[PDB]
């Protein structure tokens, strides 16, 4: 019920993946909990309104299932254009694509922990190699680029209430015609912010639903 | 009941069909379904208007036959001007032509689709061979520069509910006064994003009438 | 009860004449009607009172009367400046002068037939010789050229309604102190747009009366 | 009751002086009647209101009594500045005023009148030599550049109603310390837009009173 | 009850005290009479305000009274930062200080008289040797340059009633550490407009106090 | 409760050390009364809504305890961005980090002593060298630049009532992926505004609760 092979979705799910092992420490009397950031793939203005959904306090049990919704993450598509430097498909475009990260939080600390666990990757670059398979043929090595170019620090008070920073990616990927579903599926790896070789897991695996 | 000469009405159907077939993919318990995108011509506004009264749920019939409106496509001309580089018309005037192409879509999914079928053959550019014959004479070669300008992402929520991105086009082409239809019917081809050489449909196959 | 040799007379007169002879061909029953563009020289923001006046459905001999306003074409100055390239007066002062030609339709076809036999003519700019003689003296050779400077698209909705592309011209021509038509009237003439010599029409003749 | 030697207030004279002088042709069945362009200094939203307060139909005494009102000209200072190229005064300080000179005018033909009389004089300059003789000492010769910067084209209507032209104009003068009426009242001629010498009157003469 | 050796105070009190000494001449059948301008330093807002409630015709007394408050000038910092050409205070630090000079009035010729003698003395700039010295040691020898960088025209109405022209200033100065009132009483002399060596007044002297 | 080795952490306590040990002098009978500046670091929105709080005149015993909340300093992060010049850490990555220093004032005299003892440290940068040593291991040598960059004056009037300047701060500095806490505590020493190696408070010291 999606075009699973769609460029999109794949550098949607790489971005996502990059960002899916986050976690923050918690001190407790019994001791250190770490809880990892969920993070979700949606129009910001959408997430913030299912955000504020289920920020609400409706009964008493809500009163205290409010501290597990944040912290987490939210990302989008925002732009793209074409990458300036016989047909058209590996070789395919260089294109270059627009994410907005956007961290929401309740402590200063909670987002202290996760940028700290992002920024220092980009310098203002980050290299990552992504070989993708058709089938069973030799993969392919796409040289992908991620840049940050820019942060955005802002609040949204009542009384705490919430901390909300947005870090915008400039992706330097490809593009190409849809390769049908139907002629096989694409397999995916990358290397992560430590050059190690991950391969890319299915969407419905790094998002949380929003749904 | 129109000038069939025009020449911005070539240019609106050059537009129009280079972008009439179009389908995405959907899949179903029975087999995959394939369906095409109607395209029309119109200013955005309007396009927009007819759109959230086609939307509106009258009755119990209509309830259903909404997800049969979206996924769509609204093409209009919105700026152009003089192409700086004895009487006038072949040799005719380099004229500039800006198009917006809206496209509007239920899901994430059907978007990725469409776009991944339009963003890749412009880079940023893409060249087509246009053959304007009139009557029965020698046809003339215009060469039509299509560029890729910009992309803008958007939504418009109620609970889903739309999808809206806009890419903007800058046609490269000829302008020359009008040439009677009495004085006979222009035959036009042109070369498609393939090198296909079909030739041009008349206005009332292309678009689906707004009204 | 007007100055007739008013240089800016002049120029509203010239630009009116250009434009003064443009018809639409519209296809009926009993054959081909031809209709000409009505033109007006008038402040934009008072000629669209009075057309919004007009354009008001009252009552029942006006509902057919209604589609015989439209289309039209409504022309005015809007800005002038020194031309930067013994006393003053042939010799005379470069002046530029800044026109706005409004461009009215209730139907796409209409506009497109109108400024298809406008916009070839400008690339960017059209000249014209203009020939100014002073009662019986040898007549003075003035270089006129107007350039394109600009277009821009425009809606305004009911249910149809009408549709407005306004071009913006660049006159550069010619002024001098007043000459009283006491001491005679200026006879001129000039090259229109095949550059066939006709002669400036008295202003009541090629625009119609906004008042 | 006022610095009669004042800088300011000389250029300000100087300014309505030049353009004191203006009529315009007004045809009766009697015959031609020239009526002079009454001249005001004032701020612009000032001259405005009382502008307002005067063209109001109160009675029918006030009837007639408005078509004498206008045409008018308002002149006011709006900036100034230094004017970058053993004490001070004479040799004194080139300073830069620039003056907003504001056209008022129920008809059309009223305006082209007026404004043919002023713009064909600057080109983009008009210079004017200015002779203010201390006492009985050797005047001093001060060389005045006028410079027309920029016009502004406006209306104000009601049913016909107001047209205004805006010209803004750089004066290129002397300033320097004042130097008292008791030190004896200073002599001032000036070059017309016909290099003729008339001597500077007195602010009385010039200005009608807005008070 | 204040840092008497702060240098914000001396550079406030330098420039009130160039401004301090300025009068008008206001004839009268009696003979002539010449006002002094009182200066205060304020936020333009807090000036303002107060002004307004000076203003205020609260009483039968107050009628009279109130013709007496203007004219006047308000003083202001509104912008500072480093001025870009081993321990840091005399050798001290090149500061740069941004300062509103604000003259009001219910008069025309009263501003231009106050104007014609402030302005002159600003070619754009206006130099001025400063003598800061401490205790009893050799004197302290500041160049301080006074730049005059832009001025604005405003009006105020009811009816006449109020002028406002603002001068902005750009000071050149000198900042350093505070050197406590307890180490003794800073000694200030300076060079007026006239080059002529006053010694800076204390604070209180030459404000009145808003307060 | 909170991550001890966070990057940012240390930026905010850094900073907020700097400015820490700022003291205006008071005069009262009996003699000077010395106080220092409190300082929080907070979003400034956040601080103003409780300053707002504490500053309203609620009761008696609210009255008098209005003058020991003022005056204070605000401080907070506000942007960031990488600072363009095998692993990363220590080798780290160079980041810029910007800070609003907002102070808030009832008295003019206040905010001069204070800004007097921050402005002229910095020309237009301030250099500091800050030692951070790992458990026990040898200390690493972070060279630190702290730039103003600009400063912002205004006011929020009742009757005195309120002076806010603010400072605008770049510090070129240093950042890392998170080093565990129980990996070992971080410490860390600097050199003050006089090269005076003060060794690092933890936060719980500099910062005044705004909670």
């Amino acid at each position: 019920g999606y075009f699973y092979n769609s460029s999109f979705r794949r550098y949607a799910t790489l971005m996502g993946d990059l960002f899916s092992n986050i976690q923050i420490k918690r001190q407790l009397e019994s001791g250190d909990k770490f809880i990892r950031v969920p993070i979700t793939y949606a129009s910001k203005e959408h997430f913030m309104m299912k955000l504020n959904k289920w920020t609400s306090i409706n009964s008493q049990e809500d009163v205290a299932k409010v501290e597990t919704i944040l912290p987490r993450i939210n990302l989008h598509l925002v732009d793209f254009s074409y990458n300036a430097p016989v047909v058209s498909q590996y070789n395919p475009s260089p294109i270059k694509m627009i994410y907005e990260l956007s961290i929401f939080t309740r402590y200063e600390d909670d987002m202290f922990q996760i940028v700290e666990q992002i920024l220092p990757y980009f310098q203002p670059h980050f290299n990552t190699t992504m070989y993708e398979q058709f089938g069973n043929d030799i993969p392919f090595k796409r040289d992908i680029k991620i840049v940050l170019m820019s942060a955005a620090i802002d609040e949204a008070i009542d009384g705490r209430r919430r901390i909300e920073w947005s870090l915008t990616f400039e992706v330097n990927g490809w593009m190409y015609p849809p390769v049908d579903d139907a002629e096989g599926l694409i397999r995916t790896t990358y290397t992560d912010f430590h050059a190690n070789t991950r391969d890319l897991p299915d969407g419905e695996g790094v998002f949380e639903s929003v749904d």
